[PDB]
RNA sequence: UUCAAGGGCGGGGAGCCAUGUGGACACGACCCGAAUCCGGACGAUCUACGCAUGGACAAGAUGAAGCGUGCCGAAAGGCACGUGGAAGUCUGUUAGAGUUGGUGUCCUACAAUACCCUCUCGUGAUCUAUGUGUAGGGGUGAAAGGCCCAUCGAGUCCGGCA
RNA sequence: UGAGGCGCCCAAAAUGAUCGGGACUCAAAUCCACCACCGAGACCUGUCCGUACCACUCAUACUGGUAAUCGAGUAGAUUGGCGCUCUAAUUGGAUGGAAGUAGGGGUGAAAACUCCUAUGGACCGAUUAGUGACGAAAAUCCUGGCCAUAGUAGCAGCGAUAGUCGGGUGAGAACCCCGACGGCCUAAUGGAUAAGGGUUCCUCAGCACUGCUGAUCAGCUGAGGGUUAGCCGGUCCUAAGUCAUACCGCAACUCGACUAUGACGAAAUGGGAAACGGGUUAAUAUUCCCGUGCCACUAUGCAGUGAAAGUUGACGCCCUGGGGUCGAUCACGCUGGGCAUCGCCCAGUCGAACCGUCCAACUCCGUGGAAGCCGUAAUGGCAGGAAGCGGACGAACGGCGGCAUAGGGAAACGUGAUUCAACCUGGGGCCCAUGAAAAGACGAGCAUAGUGUCCGUACCGAGAACCGACACAGGUGUCCAUGGCGGCGAAAGCCAAGGCCUGUCGGGAGCAACCAACGUUAGGGAAUUCGGCAAGUUAGUCCCGUACCUUCGGAAGAAGGGAUGCCUGCUCCGGAACGGAGCAGGUCGCAGUGACUCGGAAGCUCGGACUGUCUAGUAACAACAUAGGUGACCGCAAAUCCGCAAGGACUCGUACGGUCACUGAAUCCUGCCCAGUGCAGGUAUCUGAACACCUCGUACAAGAGGACGAAGGACCUGUCAACGGCGGGGGUCUUAAGGUAGCGUAGUACCUUGCCGCAUCAGUAGCGGCUUGCAUGAAUGGAUUAACCAGAGCUUCACUGUCCCAACGUUGGGCCCGGUGAACUGUACAUUCCAGUGCGGAGUCUGGAGACACCCAGGGGGAAGCGAAGACCCUAUGGAGCUUUACUGCAGGCUGUCGCUGAGGACUCUCACUCCGGGAGGAGGACACCGAUAGCCGGGCAGUUUGACUGGGGCGGUACGCGCUCGAAAAGAUAUCGAGCGCGCCCUAUGGCUAUCUCAGCCGGGGACCCGGCGAAGAGUGCAAGAGCAAAAGAUAGCUUGACAGUGUUCUUCCCAACGAGGAACGCUGACGCGAAAGCGUGGUCUAGCGAACCAAUUAGCCUGCUUGAUGCGGGCAAUUGAUGACAGAAAAGCUACCCUAGGGAUAACAGAGUCGUCACUCGCAAGAGCACAUAUCGACCGAGUGGCUUGCUACCUCGAUGUCGGUUCCCUCCAUCCUGCCCGUGCAGAAGCGGGCAAGGGUGAGGUUGUUCGCCUAUUAAAGGAGGUCGUGAGCUGGGUUUAGACCGUCGUGAGACAGGUCGGCUGCUAUCUACUGGGUGUGUAGGUGUCUGACAAGAACGACCGUAUAGUACGAGAGGAACUACGGUUGGUGGCCACUGGUGUACCGGUUGUUCGAGAGAGCACGUGCCGGGUAGCCA
């Protein structure tokens, strides 16, 4: 047949790229020195297009004016940390073993420097529950519990933005403007609605896929469609 | 070949070459005739979708939240009037976009998709110009096997090829 | 009373009857004899030719001879000859005229040869041997040329109907120019431009070309000329993004991703230093010239030490205040014009950049001191300091002054105001959406001077300059969005500025038919139709008023009702408007939203929630999307996806994420099933590859086996909002469960027009109910639902030419004339008609009939008309797209192993390698990544296959390999989806021999046993059938292994007649068994019980392997076993309605033709009953027929096409008669029924469901008959059904997909050549004229039917009931004609009146061929 949506997807054409070019910045943690004598002052809390969430502009000590990935609760004139030594306060920035256990925060560092790669959408956190001198144990968003080098650099708090997803999008017309700022070609066309030349789920004269949908995990692309690898399916049992 | 026998093939000198001609096989094989398949190229001046930078939407209707005033209330609030001006909201041949019916006109046409009346949309998932990107078993597709320059259930050109 | 001959009755069909026709009756019939004739290419006969044979001969050269026993021919075989080109040898012709061509003479059976004459003006032959791009009637053959078509179609149709009278120029004027009059265009038909074009621009001179006619004209032809820039674009900047170089990949590159660097990337329309006004030319113009001004850089001078922080460039959508120019309008003045019953109407009244100055808003400061005040259109503001007062900063493309005794104007050369586009500046609101960047500029003075190059510059910008082959009704961006009236308006309509008469052929006919657009139609009012399709109705604004239902938004403009102008004088709101809302009085019309503009309304049901999307070019929908619901995967060194790789999208993203799927708003809900399939997890044991390891084997190796065992599978578990499933049976069974809530005859229900009800005169429709559901049912989502809808169906009110039933009118065509001027199509002939025949569907054949030639107009019956090598169907060892547990493979994923890879059946470490980090360093780590290989999964991808037979194909079946009987016609051979029926083995004895013996069955004596008798065979002999067999071929007993090895002959397989395996009969040789021996035994009495090559295993001996020997392991001769049943041998599944090609009437669908079982109709016989009575009437059985209306059968015609059903319209016919006329019978009193006969003149109608045909139903009627004409009628109409592509449901299928099952949507080309006919002409014939006739023939339905009255309340009859003859009056259908009457029309005409323009008035134009309304003459009509 012909290749499948997902398929044309991996070409990273036009069509499926994300309008990068209007992104505003890379959120990833200021590169301290040592000894935490890094402050800057809240300037100004502005609109991340890629997130749809807000982002907070601070001024550094050194000269330094970053973008920052906000917490609930910051705004202008508020003076935030980024060091071993930081204050343990909402917006400040320190590695893990610094923290106190029992304290939530976000956009922890997988790896100590990388700048943070977990718990940053909207309204989340994720948990420090565990310290150590070899390891320390966070409860990310999803309730995994991480185990991460005690030298991984996060924040105080929870993501700024929570609740967004509690109101509808009511039209399709406010889920097109959210689309058009994302990489996801919108709207999604039911495999069982095209034909068999286009999907393994089209053709038949009613609709319907004429074959189970957990797919294999060795399934080749293209033929990787419907409930991949799935472990159950369904609401019962 | 055969204990044995019986079979098979060959045996008392005619061939070799040349020229014409009958016929066979591979090759285009008396000549034309068709839907393919493959290779390398050329196309996003059409069109599909995305992106960049610009542009367009008379007038009218309806009257959301919010706010106000008055009365009622212990309060929560309620009611009335006003204000306000929301909406993939209504009417609308505004610009602009489209095309339900006439199965009208036309059907060697004005036109290889046109004409007229009726009809639908017209502040938005809107329409539109230019630039720009995605290329052939690949694009693009709110999916009709639609569209990718009058052609697409696999473009076009030349070649494979007689 | 029997028999025979001829005839009669039985006896009905569709355009015009027939024996071929005429026509025939003591025959021109039939039968019995006879007589004489005609009539082939036969037969006889003369001459000649060919061929064969004979004699003579070198001869196949002559000559002679023979043919009663020779003379036709498709495919095909054989052989002699004609012509064409060039070569060679030999030999000729030609300027005293070659070849060729044209006409003509001669020869040859013919291919073809030759001569004469004319033309021509230079080459041309013959013989012989060669050479070959050597011969055309044909291929929807190719190219060129040409005729008919035809002086034909077009030069009309579009909301842009456009001209006319004079004159000018010229050889020539409808369309070239001037004037007048008349018109057209207003977001365009005007002005400026982008792309694109490229000289189209201007001038002069032209008209052969181009131009829908003409042309003096032009976008055409000839010749010249024309585009001038510091300040308008480019140039500069960067955007999405592109390229180049480096680096890396790649076999490689012109290929490819990242990362660096550099460059490229915006001409209307992103950012951006600076120019305005006027004048000038045939054509340029912010470019030239005049005046005035400005910017950048540089130099000099003065000033200045500031200089980079900040600001700007620089920004979304919606609402809105304030400032404010142009425009427009109002008031008054000035200048000029127009009009002249008034006193009005029009135009103008100007003046830039720039320099200078003014500042509202916003922000902030001082003062002040609000505890309730301040403020807005609105929000709002304040002791964290309100108002008020003062102040800093601070705007316009704006005001003001200069510019300006610049410019411009004939002149005047205004002044104020309102509403205010541009432009300036604020306030508010929205985002699961956040609305560029960079160069540059400001920050940062002034004088004077110098420099400011390079590229573009014309014109069109479109119903003739662009793209569409065109001077194409198409397509094509920007701005002019503020000209006047109008009105809500950027709407309509009318009118300016400006443009045009080129959406470019004209002339003529009261101008016919017919067609396209359109106006008006009495009464009825949807009767029309599948369907109100088409048309119409309603309409603007204000007031009153407004249901069910509802998600409380809506429904809603629901519905329904009323008002509407003008004039006079006023009130209210507001600062006011040339803004708005009202009042009082007066008054006109048919009509006051007067034109224009401008909704018809209501209810029920189905679907999809909604806005949105879609098949460019037959589908706009119920399909796709959607928010909402749900499930799945993944912690980021991730999941998913692209790349061979280098690398990459997602991703400036991180679970409130984003990937993969399903369902499809809300609301109420979503049951049972884990057996199969899918996914996932687990797994003692089982199974499970390669490397390494062990055993055997090999001096080694091949190889055989073993141990170990990953994923995977077996096995267990989880899982259905995972594929899917929820039946039959009984009061469980398959295979897990056995259908719960709901809904239900459904867009799903075959039966089916289900049944009841509603509604209608009548309702296959619709709605409600019932419901056992052929075959509903829960995210394959169920139910339900307000709102929405160019979605499907139904009903009602209103309205109407849809209809009854048509008429009249308008505009453009049509017709005639001038000019221009195609195409389709053409084997030929062609004046046809009725029958027949023929490959069964003829203008051309046969027989008749008719027919003087030509032309004009017409509507289209026929030419199975033209257009397209049938899209249907089948066939082909065709194609493609799609599917899958088809065949075979390939990517990809998982998994083991080896290399990378290091040190000390579980472990530590660091040093490769990986990742994080700017770095130090951290994390990990011999793993992972990568290379190689092995096992598993693997329609994600590729190549293929998926057979044949067949009363078409499919399904069914196998007549696909074998044996028997019959078919089979007495040798042999012989078909069908012919009739009966068998074989794919079984048997160590059920084989072989020998000895002894005789069987079924019946009878007699003591179903077992014993004895006797009869008994040619009916028994038995393995199994079909047919055949064979009795001291046996059977039975019993005993013995035995011949069911043996080798090798042939022959026949069969396969008649004749070639073909393999297989088989049989008969031999020779060897070895045996039994018998006294002859002899028997090559399996079972005979005919079924069967399998190639390649390969393997096996049996015995031998041959052989690359210089040589040995060993291993191979190659071969002969043969046995292993299977191909599609059985003379491929390894092999489907869909296509998305389809494509080759062909086939070799094969189907409709139709024709044949048949006539079926169907319709009739007849013979007459049982039976009809109270008695066969026959008033009904009528079984059985028998005999006719038709060609039903159906079936066949495959004869057609696949390079003969368009389906139904309807409609229009014409002809048949009779088997429904009515009407005339009769006969009756179980006929009458009236009326019932049955029958003659008879085809006429009639046979309107409606409800349904596409229907049919049929059911209703009211009428004299009756409301049936059938043929290609199931008459699509070059006539329709397009509802059927029958393409889109989509849904039920059922089927793993799936693609399928289903005379249902359902919504879905395209109808052509200018008539011939013929035919309706009408109209011109000629010829009869044979200069006028007028009047005849009547062969021809057409008619010209008339059909009914009601009523008198007869008569009579005849008849107890009564009830109730006729006729005849004479009258009228109605209806049909027919022909006419307009006094009634009615319609009447774009003659007269009137009323709305908007607008001409100043008013008067009088007029436009508002589509009347703006609208009223009346209406002639004429035409019903
Ligand atoms: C020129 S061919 C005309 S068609 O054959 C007309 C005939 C009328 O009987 N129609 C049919 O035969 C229709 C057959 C159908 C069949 C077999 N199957 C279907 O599903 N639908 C049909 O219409
Ligand atoms: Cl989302
Ligand atoms: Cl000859
Ligand atoms: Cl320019
Ligand atoms: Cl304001
Ligand atoms: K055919
Ligand atoms: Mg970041
Ligand atoms: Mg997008
Ligand atoms: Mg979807
Ligand atoms: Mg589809
Ligand atoms: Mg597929
Ligand atoms: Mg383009
Ligand atoms: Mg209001
Ligand atoms: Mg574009
Ligand atoms: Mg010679
Ligand atoms: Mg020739
Ligand atoms: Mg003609
Ligand atoms: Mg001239
Ligand atoms: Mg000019
Ligand atoms: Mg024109
Ligand atoms: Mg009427
Ligand atoms: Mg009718
Ligand atoms: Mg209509
Ligand atoms: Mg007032
Ligand atoms: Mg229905
Ligand atoms: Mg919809
Ligand atoms: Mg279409
Ligand atoms: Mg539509
Ligand atoms: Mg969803
Ligand atoms: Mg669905
Ligand atoms: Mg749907
Ligand atoms: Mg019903
Ligand atoms: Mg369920
Ligand atoms: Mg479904
Ligand atoms: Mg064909
Ligand atoms: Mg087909
Ligand atoms: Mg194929
Ligand atoms: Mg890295
Ligand atoms: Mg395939
Ligand atoms: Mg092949
Ligand atoms: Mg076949
Ligand atoms: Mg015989
Ligand atoms: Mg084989
Ligand atoms: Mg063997
Ligand atoms: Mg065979
Ligand atoms: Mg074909
Ligand atoms: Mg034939
Ligand atoms: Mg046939
Ligand atoms: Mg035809
Ligand atoms: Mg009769
Ligand atoms: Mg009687
Ligand atoms: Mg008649
Ligand atoms: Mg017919
Ligand atoms: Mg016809
Ligand atoms: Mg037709
Ligand atoms: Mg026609
Ligand atoms: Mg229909
Ligand atoms: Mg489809
Ligand atoms: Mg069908
Ligand atoms: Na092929
Ligand atoms: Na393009
Ligand atoms: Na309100
Ligand atoms: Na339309
Ligand atoms: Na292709
Ligand atoms: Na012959
Ligand atoms: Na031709
Ligand atoms: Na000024
Ligand atoms: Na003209
Ligand atoms: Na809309
Ligand atoms: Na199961
Ligand atoms: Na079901
Ligand atoms: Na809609
Ligand atoms: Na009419
Ligand atoms: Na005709
Ligand atoms: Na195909
Ligand atoms: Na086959
Ligand atoms: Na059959
Ligand atoms: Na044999
Ligand atoms: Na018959
Ligand atoms: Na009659
Ligand atoms: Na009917
Ligand atoms: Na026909
Ligand atoms: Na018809
Ligand atoms: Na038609
Ligand atoms: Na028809
Ligand atoms: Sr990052
Ligand atoms: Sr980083
Ligand atoms: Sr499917
Ligand atoms: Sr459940
Ligand atoms: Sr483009
Ligand atoms: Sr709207
Ligand atoms: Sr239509
Ligand atoms: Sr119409
Ligand atoms: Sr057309
Ligand atoms: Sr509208
Ligand atoms: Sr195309
Ligand atoms: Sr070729
Ligand atoms: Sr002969
Ligand atoms: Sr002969
Ligand atoms: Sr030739
Ligand atoms: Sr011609
Ligand atoms: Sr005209
Ligand atoms: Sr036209
Ligand atoms: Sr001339
Ligand atoms: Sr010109
Ligand atoms: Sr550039
Ligand atoms: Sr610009
Ligand atoms: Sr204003
Ligand atoms: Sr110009
Ligand atoms: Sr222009
Ligand atoms: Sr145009
Ligand atoms: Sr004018
Ligand atoms: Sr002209
Ligand atoms: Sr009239
Ligand atoms: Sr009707
Ligand atoms: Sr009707
Ligand atoms: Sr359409
Ligand atoms: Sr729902
Ligand atoms: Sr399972
Ligand atoms: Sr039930
Ligand atoms: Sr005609
Ligand atoms: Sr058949
Ligand atoms: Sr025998
Ligand atoms: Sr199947
Ligand atoms: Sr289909
Ligand atoms: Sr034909
Ligand atoms: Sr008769
Ligand atoms: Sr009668
Ligand atoms: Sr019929
Ligand atoms: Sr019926
Ligand atoms: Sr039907
Ligand atoms: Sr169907
Ligand atoms: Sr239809
Ligand atoms: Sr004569
Ligand atoms: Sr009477
Ligand atoms: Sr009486
Ligand atoms: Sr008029
Ligand atoms: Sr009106």
């Amino acid at each position: 047949g012909r290749r499948i949506q997902g398929q044309r997807r991996g070409r990273g054409t036009s069509t499926f790229r994300a309008p990068s070019h209007r992104y505003k910045a890379d959120l990833e943690h200021r590169k301290v020195e040592d000894g935490d004598v890094i402050a800057g002052t809240v300037v100004d809390i502005e609109h991340d297009p890629a997130r749809s969430a807000p982002v907070a502009a601070v001024e550094f000590e050194d000269g330094d004016r970053r973008l920052i990935l906000a917490p609930e609760g910051v705004g202008v004139g508020d003076e935030l940390q980024v060091g071993v030594s930081a204050e343990i306060a909402p917006g400040n920035t320190l590695p893990l073993a610094e923290i106190p256990e029992g304290v939530p925060v976000c956009n922890v560092e997988s790896s100590p420097g990388d700048g943070g790669k977990f718990a940053r959408a909207s309204g989340v956190n994720a948990q420090l529950l565990t310290h150590d001198r070899n390891v320390a144990v966070v409860k990310l968003p999803s309730g995994e519990m991480k185990r991460l080098d005690p030298q991984c650099r996060a924040t105080i708090g929870v993501v700024a933005g929570g609740g967004r997803t509690d109101k509808p999008f009511v039209k399709a017309g406010n889920k097109h403007h959210k689309m058009k700022a994302r990489g996801t070609k919108w709207p999604n066309v039911r495999g069982v609605a095209m034909n068999a030349v286009d999907h393994p789920f089209g053709g038949g004269g009613r609709q319907h896929p004429g074959k189970p949908k957990s797919i294999s995990r060795n399934a080749p692309p293209g033929r990787k469609v419907g409930d991949i690898a799935s472990k159950r399916t369904g609401r019962g049992g």
